[PDB]
């Protein structure tokens, strides 16, 4: 018998991550789970069709079923427009997404004890909380091609004032000019996030930002969690003796990479972005982390694959040959989905799943069994060897045979007791 | 007899680093060099008297003089404010130089054998080309208090045009906004001092940016660095079997992470603010770092000590307690300042002179002679005992003990021969 899943929003993606998503369903999903799916093709064809349209339909569907599992998908370039003859140069589907959710994306490594760290002193792990909102996501960005004025303004919404502000006067030449912004809610809501994230693990809160150069914009984040900190969650700190402190983000990344982890760092979205990638690196693979856009409501969740779309293995598989691609971040995206699915639904057998697949992943690769990717973080690039690792194919053989059997022997540890 | 240094202008400090900065100049420089020296008080009490005009004063006699170095200073927050009962909070006087004199800031460890790194894998040196000029550092932000709509707008010197884009319209509550901008011809030489780093150090070059996301505004820096190394230097790198490749900023991250070093890293202001720190602290320490601004007339140059005042142990110096602090990255501003000078003036004694005071510096710490900060390193901050460091004045005296004998040797090797 089948778990029942209930509603869930999948958005499909990119070159080999798309191919290794459709494996997990077919292997690792369906057979154990029977599930409400509300499919969107993410695929950059479907949106170049749909004129992006889809990316909106599925962050939709998430705000109605309340968890979204999403694949990696490609930003277009100069490089891709040419490649798939785009109408457009499509944004991030992901800065849709997020900035029609809002939230806190929570990134984490994904450890398994016989990878390496490039770190030696992370002992404990280091969550990023990235803030998921505005800033360079939804920034308005132009080439200035010749001398004359940027300004900025502000137009209260009565109609009762204007504040215009000389941003340059570019006196020879031209450049480029941008205005980016903020709102107070969604910062609040990263605060709350953010707070109850370090509560929830028992681990200290850093807030990074800028405020000595940008002491308004910066200021804003700053004030907000301070004020937040004061009023809603300095006892409950206090009485698990953790604490939270702002931090200046240059002295911040200097002060992660001196530490032992073992805390909660909220990122600005630019931040979170680029140092999520550094600190997953540092546990030993850009490719293990996991990473859950957790919305305002206290209802709705996103899980998403964070890494590329792996372009050369793609071009390998196109022409038929062997590939060996890590699938362990988009396999917990489904379980991260699916672990919110349950909570949100008393599923205790879902729940059960959803922990099941998680264990097993790490297991198997515990066990020796893994991807060219991670056997190339033991032993170098240069030095793996084809008895080193399993294919694509063979690697999610091997997650499904050791899923299958920890679910028949939790199945039958039931009906003994 | 003392060499004759020729003009060099200093800018001096706060705190802790203002005391280190006079024992330098007392006990390393003054002893051994004359020197026309131009002297600007950048202490944030003259910087308050003067309402800032000293720091305009000291990068005007920069392009002057083209040497200047400078001590760490104290970019005033709220708190600081209030301490000093300054007029304005005013503005970080590094961004002022910077935006005065353009160019590129070039940041590298200070390596000591017995300090360890923190990421294992960098056995050869990573060079940050941070580009000195706009972006978030001369970036204007603002509050938004409620609801309206902010709005960014170009009008051309001509006043025949004008463009006008929608930032943000705020529908509920305010939040912040800013507008910040770029320079063709800063980014251009930014281009220049980047891949003629590379060539000199016969390494290759990558420049991170978030293309794919600020299509317009970091795309102009991808396409004006590859129309520059495409004209005028990809035949050089050729001919040193280098290359210069462009990545996102955080793919590269994770890339230098993994890496053994031996590359230039070409940054925007921001990315090599946060970068470089990380990097010094990669590399065993945050206070080993140098740092010189690299000016685009190929004659003018900054040095600075990039660290913090070292507040902490200004408060015990206050309470007359013994302290211990690093300043080897002061004297390596001096060390920087002066072989520039030397290069300018074709002086070979203060080119031997720059040189042999780096060397000291290196030898006393290799020594196993050092401050409580770098014993740290070795042995971790708690474990730390009085007989494991020298405190401020020890240390200085011992690197002047060793810098004498380095060049009474040296000149009693001339006289021989
Ligand atoms: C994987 C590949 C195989 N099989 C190779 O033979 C190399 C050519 C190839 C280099 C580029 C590359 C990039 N990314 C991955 N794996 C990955 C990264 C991040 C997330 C998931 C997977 N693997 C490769 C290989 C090593
Ligand atoms: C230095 C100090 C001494 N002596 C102490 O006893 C500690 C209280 C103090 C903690 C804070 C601190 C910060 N920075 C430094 N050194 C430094 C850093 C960067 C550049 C130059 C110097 N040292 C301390 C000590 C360890
Ligand atoms: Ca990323
Ligand atoms: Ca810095």
């Amino acid at each position: 018998k089948k778990i029942s899943g209930g509603s869930v929003v999948e958005m499909q993606g990119d070159e080999m991550t798309r191919i290794i998503w459709e494996l997990i369903k077919e292997k690792l999903i369906f057979p154990y789970v029977e599930l409400d799916l509300h499919s969107y093709d993410l695929g950059i064809e479907n949106r170049d069709a749909t004129n992006d349209q889809v990316t909106k339909d599925a962050a939709e569907a998430i705000k109605k079923h309340n968890v979204g599992v999403k694949c990696a998908t490609i930003t277009p370039d100069e490089k891709r427009v040419e490649e798939f003859k785009l109408k457009q140069m499509w944004k991030s589907p992901n800065g849709t997404i997020r900035n029609i959710l809002g939230g806190t994306v929570f990134r984490e490594a994904i450890i398994c004890k016989n990878i390496p760290r490039l770190v030696s002193g992370w002992v404990k792990p280091i969550i990023i909380g990235r803030h998921a909102y505005g800033d360079q996501y939804r920034a308005t960005d132009f080439v200035v091609p010749g001398p004359g004025k940027v300004e900025i303004t502000y137009t209260p919404s009565d109609g009762t004032q204007k504040v215009t502000y000389l941003v340059h006067n570019f006196e020879e030449g031209g450049g480029v000019a941008m205005g980016m912004y903020n709102q107070d809610k969604s910062i609040e809501d990263f605060a709350h996030s953010s707070f109850q994230m370090a509560l929830s693990k028992g681990w200290p809160l850093y807030l990074s930002t800028k405020n000595t150069i940008l002491k308004k914009y910066d200021g804003r984040f700053k004030d907000i969690f301070q004020e937040i900190y004061d009023k809603q969650y300095k006892s409950q700190f206090e009485a698990q003796k953790i604490w939270y402190e702002h931090r200046l983000i240059d002295d911040m990344v200097a002060q992660a990479m001196k530490s032992e982890g073992g805390f909660i760092w909220a990122c600005k979205n630019y931040d979170g972005d680029v140092q999520s990638d550094s600190v997953a690196q540092g546990y030993g693979s850009l490719g293990m982390m996991t990473s859950v856009l957790v919305c305002p409501d206290g209802k709705t969740v996103e899980a998403e694959a964070a890494h590329g779309t792996v372009t050369r293995h793609y071009r390998m598989y196109q022409k038929g040959q062997e590939t060996s691609t890590n699938p362990i971040a988009s396999i917990f995206a489904w379980t991260r989905g699916l672990a919110h699915r349950a909570k949100l639904d008393n599923n205790k057998e879902l729940a059960f799943f959803a922990n099941a697949l998680e264990e097993v992943s790490i297991e198997t690769i515990e066990a020796g069994f893994m991807t060219k990717d991670l056997a190339a973080c033991i032993k170098g690039l240069p030095n793996v060897q084809r008895s080193d690792y399993l294919n694509t194919f063979e690697f999610m053989d091997k997650l499904g045979e050791n899923l299958k059997i920890k679910l028949a022997q939790a199945k039958l540890s039931l009906e003994h007791h």
